[PDB]
């Protein structure tokens, strides 16, 4: 089987004061809270076993919205992310939840048009490793950047000052269970310094990373400008009576 | 002196599921929570004694944002609005807070460009009564509508099926303390059926209602479409380090 993981932690400071009290991932994006989008993408892949990671202070509001998943035809489990570490350390918390299965990890503020199903199906037919999804963007300096040559990723660089390409590595990662070994057997405070790019480069060096360029639009929702854009793009998105309630 | 009142109650159902957990007035409108806007308009009028009315379930989140007002150079008092009654019954809760002073009542989801100061100054020079602010709109059927003839309001009608005019009566009302007598000495369940328009028509019949047409833009933020519009219009609004924190 295939497990789903949504990373909804973070300070959301980029968005203060709107996120003074509210968690970024509960802010509107179209007619739905940001996080709904991630839940919908996974549901459309028949990935119903989902783990939600978020901060201690915001778990109440997240759970109030998501509940057990009954109302969305899915099933949620929650873990708390602590003050220290970021996106990479948060993934470690899912080791037991995943077990020997495979993963689709979606950073909560990554909103996009594409059904991820086709990429999940390819990954399912991939003997081992990982898969990243790329999106060509205007300001690659803000993201992880894929350096592609002759249809192969030679290197990934986090926030490069002078980008080698414009292919941003989106926050949708497909991983096998070996990712936990890398993190798990790091270590120790080196795991606090770890970034998702390092994990991706680890698969790359081992020669088991694959990639696909996404078709539709994509955007993060972590700044006022990008949050607004996400709302413009999401205006007409409709998830059906199951997500419209109630 | 002049008191400020912000009515931030309501079910927010028009906006479900975004308002499943979050109160409508804490949703983003530009780089700030909706309610901040109302607080800023009053502050710019040197109206620092403000009462916030909201539902029982959402008071925690509202207070978490607004606090005592110290951080905004204002001063808040809060009262809870019950299940029954609406916008008119909520105003009754402010009788003691206001006392013998005058009021500026702002419905929390009414976002607009104009400084209300000029209208507050005119009202201050008005011997008694009330003052409404009008805005010419595209779909008057959704609002209270002012029927103007020879520069005088002949009548106000709530949600008219066949509007006599396109001047919508915006949710910014200036009242003297006599408004509480009308409500107070209604009554009884007739007060549950009461609408703000009735109050306005009461002043009108007594021949003490005045009006002004607003200059800039205005919009409610009570539907997905109008909430989005409000966000577009509010993109560049900046309230300063006092409201940007922290
Ligand atoms: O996803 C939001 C948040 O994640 C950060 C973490 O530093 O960047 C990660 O996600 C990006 C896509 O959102 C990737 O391009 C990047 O490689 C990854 O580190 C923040 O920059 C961003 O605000
Ligand atoms: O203000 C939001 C909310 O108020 C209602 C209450 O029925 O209408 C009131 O406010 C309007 C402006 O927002 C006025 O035009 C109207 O006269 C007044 O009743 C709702 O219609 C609206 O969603």
């Amino acid at each position: 089987a295939m497990k789903g993981i949504i990373l909804a932690g973070g300070t959301g400071s980029r968005l203060y004061p709107i996120t003074k009290v509210t968690n970024k991932h509960l802010l509107p994006v179209g007619r739905y809270p940001m996080i709904y989008h991630a839940v919908y993408k996974l549901k459309q892949c028949d990935i119903t076993d989902i783990m939600i990671i978020t901060g201690k202070e915001h778990m109440g509001d997240v759970v109030s919205f998501l509940g057990s998943g009954q109302e969305f035809g899915v099933s949620f489990t929650y873990r708390v992310q602590d003050k220290a570490g970021g996106i990479a350390q948060a993934l470690g918390l899912c080791e037991d939840f995943v077990g020997n299965d495979r993963m689709v990890v979606i950073l909560g503020d990554n909103i996009f048009s594409d059904d991820i199903r086709p990429y999940v199906e390819e990954f399912t037919n991939q003997k081992e490793g990982a898969k990243v999804l790329l999106q060509s963007v205007d300001d690659p300096e803000r993201f992880g950047v894929a350096n592609i040559q002759n249809r192969k990723i030679i290197e990934i660089e986090e926030k490069p000052k002078e980008p080698k390409s414009s292919y941003a590595v989106t926050g949708i990662y497909l991983y096998d269970s070996k990712v936990f070994s890398y993190i798990k057997e790091l270590k120790p405070s080196a795991r606090g310094e770890l970034e998702i790019t390092d994990i991706n480069n680890w698969y790359l060096k081992r020669g088991v990373l694959t990639y696909n360029e996404m078709s539709g639009w994509w955007t993060d929702a972590g700044t006022h400008v990008s949050l607004q854009r996400a709302n413009a793009l999401a205006r007409d998105i409709n998830f059906g009576k199951q997500f419209n309630g109630e």
